[PDB]
């Protein structure tokens, strides 16, 4: 099995990860991953913080997961890119989830808090079977 | 095995896409496609279709797969990249596949239908054993 | 087992890729990769030569590999991009490594050789156990009967 944890380290973030288990019946490879805050990307190069802590397990082990944009989050309102292209998340890495996003456009882009603009990826592209939504302060679960 | 299924919807994909069976020995990661039409790519976000259905396959059982551009896309005369970096195709998605092409030129760039922008490789990238071109009215196996 | 092979070209390649085996007691999925040479992108597309010759392998067999941005290869002070997203090199390749960058800003930027801008990752994300850097001077491995 492939599953996802996400804990939420901010009060802003607890209101969109309550705690839960959320099932992967449609089977898709990414897991949409929200803003969580209402903010204004300006032309260039734009640092958001996620507000979330992430581990992935396969087969009962951790693994590391690949961060890409959806489809979406480019459109003809807003010229927005990966700066990494794809984000590489280590098994080691036990930080706060980070995005680089280039505005290639002339003017800011306001992005609101429910938006979804990238999706996170299990190492291999294996499908997820759940994922958990962890309580704020706890500590993830063994693997 | 792992094996693509590509399905022209046009008449013009279908002159790019006879029925056949086409064999990956070279044991390549990536399956070149073809832009299938003649295009113009104005400067900012372009919306492509490529005007075929594809469908990824792995031990039997339907699968997802990735869409990466080719190496040959971006050239000192046309500053193309994918907006969204690589393409995640579900493995759920049945219907046409499409590109969003950012051109980072301030002029229009020509692409020709013969030109294969991008790539398919499937989901883990295992290695495509045979990439099944289908006749336009029939329905995925 | 996951290993990658890394043979440098250029002079400056062997000064930064001495002889050894390196270990990913980390298990970090990327493979750091130096630029081995000063180098200055300017605005628009950059051809970029990494002067080693790289090959991967996976359960004794040659596999293909992927080349991906770091991030701190874009900072707030240099707009960089691989053109391709990520580079997607097939095991057949096995000539050497290129990338191509997208300086995106208005004025050139300066990388210097000990810069890693770029990381490798293997066919299907396989966290690798071992990096060899082989000397100039010795075979290359081919992994295969040799064909035909
Ligand atoms: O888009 C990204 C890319 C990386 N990281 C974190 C997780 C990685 O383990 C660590 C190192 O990333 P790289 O330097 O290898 O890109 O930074 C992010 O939070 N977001
Ligand atoms: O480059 C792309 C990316 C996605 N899709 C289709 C297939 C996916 O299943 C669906 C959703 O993609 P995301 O929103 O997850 O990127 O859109 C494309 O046609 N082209
Ligand atoms: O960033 C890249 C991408 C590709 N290649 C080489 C290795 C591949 O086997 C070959 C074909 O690449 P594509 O045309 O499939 O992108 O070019 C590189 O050196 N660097």
């Amino acid at each position: 099995a492939t599953n996802f944890f996400i804990q939420p380290i901010t009060e802003e973030a607890e209101a969109y990860y309550p705690p839960s288990v959320i099932t992967n019946k449609r089977k898709d490879l990414g897991v949409d991953v929200y803003c969580c805050s209402d903010l204004v990307l300006q032309p260039g190069l734009n640092i958001v913080r996620l507000h979330i802590k992430v581990a992935c397990e396969h087969m009962g082990k951790k693994c590391g997961f690949k961060i890409m944009a959806r489809s979406s989050m480019c459109t003809h309102e807003r010229l927005l890119i990966l700066a990494n292209g794809i984000g590489l998340i280590d098994p080691g890495y036990v930080g706060e989830l980070m995005l680089k996003i280039i505005n290639l456009g002339d003017t800011p882009v306001q992005i609101w808090a429910k938006e979804c603009l990238v999706q996170l990826v299990a190492q291999g592209d294996h499908v997820p079977d759940h994922i958990n939504i962890l309580k704020r302060n706890q500590i993830f679960p063994l693997f």
